[PDB]
């Protein structure tokens, strides 16, 4: 009865009513990116190559380090990944982190779906693919990873700005404090330490905040001061800093990239829900 690509804007119409009602446009971004996030270009195989393809739904991926707390979204996505037979996990992640990031006032990203599910979780990619927000060397580590999924510089910085979205909690990835001003009151779930003063609008501010630092309650992460410290990154930090409608277009394009990295299309080259 119902098509695939109108089940996907039905479920787009539920995942609406669900961030409008549990402020969770955050959780739904970094969920969409952790599975994204995976990919690696020199490994032509599927689903091997990791990336948008649902293995992080499985019990073994959500246990990695990185992924501490993403079950929550899961979760949260489940009743209605269980109202549409035709919308995979994939779709679904991707779904609703690009209408997160729009909810929240972000740009409208050139998406696609049509994404195909991997079926067991043995074909999840082994844990370390993620960054880790303290390594040894921040700016190198973020190339390593990033540059491994086939993102250039522009892109790392871009993407990282979704951090103007959301908190860390020491009881997740272990960073931040347990709540300051701008968190003890919800909405949603109060607690931890956000970027940025408004964090459920998306905006350039966390450009702006991690190069101030002026806020003892905005948190900083060694890869998010990565960005103004290393001499390439800081040139697209103080870009989007200072232009928030750069910011807006090259997140915009970074977003759709980083949704489809590793994906396996049906039909391949996927289809659009408003193109
Ligand atoms: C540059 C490598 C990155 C590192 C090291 C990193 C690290 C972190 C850490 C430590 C947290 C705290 C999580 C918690 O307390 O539960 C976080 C949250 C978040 N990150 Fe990242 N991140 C990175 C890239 C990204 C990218 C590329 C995006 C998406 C375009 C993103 C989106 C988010 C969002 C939306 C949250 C908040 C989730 C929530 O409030 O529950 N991150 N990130
Ligand atoms: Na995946
Ligand atoms: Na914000």
């Amino acid at each position: 009865a119902a098509s695939d690509s109108a089940q996907l804007k039905s479920a787009r119409e539920d995942i609406k009513e669900l961030l409008k009602t549990k402020f969770c446009h955050p959780i739904m971004v970094r969920l969409g990116w952790h599975d994204a996030g995976t990919y690696n270009k020199n490994i032509e195989e599927w689903p091997q190559r990791g990336g948008a393809n649902g293995s992080l739904r499985f019990d073994v991926e959500l246990k990695h380090g990185a992924n501490a707390g993403l079950v929550n979204a899961l979760n949260l996505l489940k009743p209605i990944k269980d109202k549409y037979s035709g919308v995979t996990y994939a779709d679904l992640f991707q779904l609703a982190s690009a209408t997160a990031i729009e909810e929240a006032g972000g740009p409208k990203i050139p998406m696609k779906y049509g994404r195909v599910d991997v079926t067991e979780p043995e074909q999840c990619p082994e844990e370390g693919r993620l960054p880790d927000a303290g390594p040894p060397s921040p700016a190198q580590h973020l190339r390593d990873v990033f540059y491994r999924m086939g993102l250039n510089d522009k892109e790392i910085v871009a993407l990282s700005g979704a951090h103007t979205l959301g908190r860390s909690r020491p009881d997740r990835s272990g960073w931040g404090k347990p709540e300051t001003k701008y968190t003890k009151d919800g909405p949603g779930a109060p607690g931890g330490q956000s970027w940025t003063a408004q964090w459920l609008k998306f905006d350039n501010s966390y450009f702006k905040d991690i190069k101030e630092r002026r806020d003892e309650d905005l948190l900083v992460l060694p890869t998010d001061a990565a960005l103004f410290e290393d001499p390439s990154f800081k040139v697209y930090a103080e870009k989007y800093a200072a232009d928030p409608e750069a910011f807006f277009k090259d997140y915009a394009e970074a977003h759709a990239k980083l949704s489809n990295l590793g994906a396996k299309f049906g039909p391949a080259e996927g289809f659009s829900l408003e193109g």
